[PDB]
């Protein structure tokens, strides 16, 4: 049987008034969004920050990802441009059609088939170990390292600029993700059970799955039961390097799971102790940071 898509997580389209303060808005949506673990936030139509990374010098060596590495129980340097050419060529060749014509439901169905396939070994690459300190943030930042036009200053000062989120807990910079088709991140929660906010600067959508915090123990129970026994006794911080699991398996065991396709220009917020995972539909560029309330 083919993959059954989970129900859609909440999507919010705040007015310009509601968009004034992120923490205030997230606090207001909390009664609903914390019951779904993840939610999507569409900024007002005219809110479009520029892309502010140093594209000329952007170079990275992505990690290699074997989709079926659990069921089965190298390095290339790219620029942003050459990675995008590799990514589009991979997807268009795999589906035998232009990249933008591949339905999101098909990539989703094919991704989870490949994760459990023993007869087909598909290998992709993910630019996932990129700090915003290396080549700059995707958002404009008034740090003097790169020019900012007057029309872009409001985005350098915006509270939705991930560089302006509060990160100090009572008793940290954004990270970048250059994705291709089938590149993925497995089930995990954040350190200190922190919130996280994620912005897709451009490219094809990023598909998400989320579990509300009230079902965190249920997920971890299903994991220890079905995860490889060799990795059963591993600490959570190490096990969550390989906590790959089909969302339908969690749903069969009574774990509530919600999905969304995060498109370019949209935010995804993960709530405290909300397990989440996902994959990229194609060539895209995301920025993420953990924040405190
Ligand atoms: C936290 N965590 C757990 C295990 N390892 C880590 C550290 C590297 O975390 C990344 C990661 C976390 C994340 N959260 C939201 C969105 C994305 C995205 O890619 O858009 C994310 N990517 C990661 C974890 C597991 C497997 C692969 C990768 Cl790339
Ligand atoms: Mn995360």
């Amino acid at each position: 049987a083919e993959f059954v898509p989970p129900p859609e997580c909440p999507v919010f389209e705040p007015s310009w008034e509601e968009f004034t303060d992120p923490l205030s808005f997230i606090g207001r949506i909390r009664p609903l969004a914390e019951k779904t673990g993840i939610c999507k936030i569409r900024p007002p139509k005219d809110w479009q920050p520029p892309f502010a990374c140093e594209v000329k010098s952007f170079r990275f060596t992505p990690r290699v990802q074997r989709l079926n590495e659990l069921e089965a129980m190298a390095v290339r340097e790219y620029t942003l441009q050459s990675f995008g050419e590799m990514a589009d060529n991979f997807k268009s060749d795999y589906f035998n059609m232009p990249v933008h014509m591949v339905p999101t439901e098909l990539v989703e169905k094919e991704f989870w088939r490949l994760v459990s396939s023993i007869e087909e070994d598909v290998i992709v690459e993910y630019g996932a170990d990129i700090s915003s300190k290396d080549f700059g943030s995707g958002f404009p930042v008034k740090d003097g390292r790169r020019k900012i036009l007057p029309e872009e200053e409001e985005y350098a000062l915006s509270g939705w600029n991930l560089n302006n989120m509060p990160v100090l807990e009572q008793s940290k910079v954004p990270w970048l993700y250059v994705g291709m088709c089938f590149s993925s991140f497995c089930w995990h929660i954040e350190d200190h059970w922190s919130y996280s906010i994620n912005y897709l600067h451009w490219g094809e959508p990023k598909t998400w799955y989320g579990v509300p915090s009230h079902a965190a123990e249920q997920l971890e129970e299903v994991m220890r039961e079905l995860a490889p026994e060799l990795f059963e006794s591993q600490p959570d911080l190490l096990h969550q390097l390989v906590t790959i699991m089909n969302p339908n398996v969690l749903m069969e065991h009574g774990v509530p799971v919600y999905r969304t396709n995060q498109c370019a220009g949209e935010f995804v917020v993960t709530f405290p102790r909300a397990y989440h995972s996902g994959f990229n539909q194609g060539y895209n560029f995301a920025e993420a940071v953990n924040f405190c309330t």
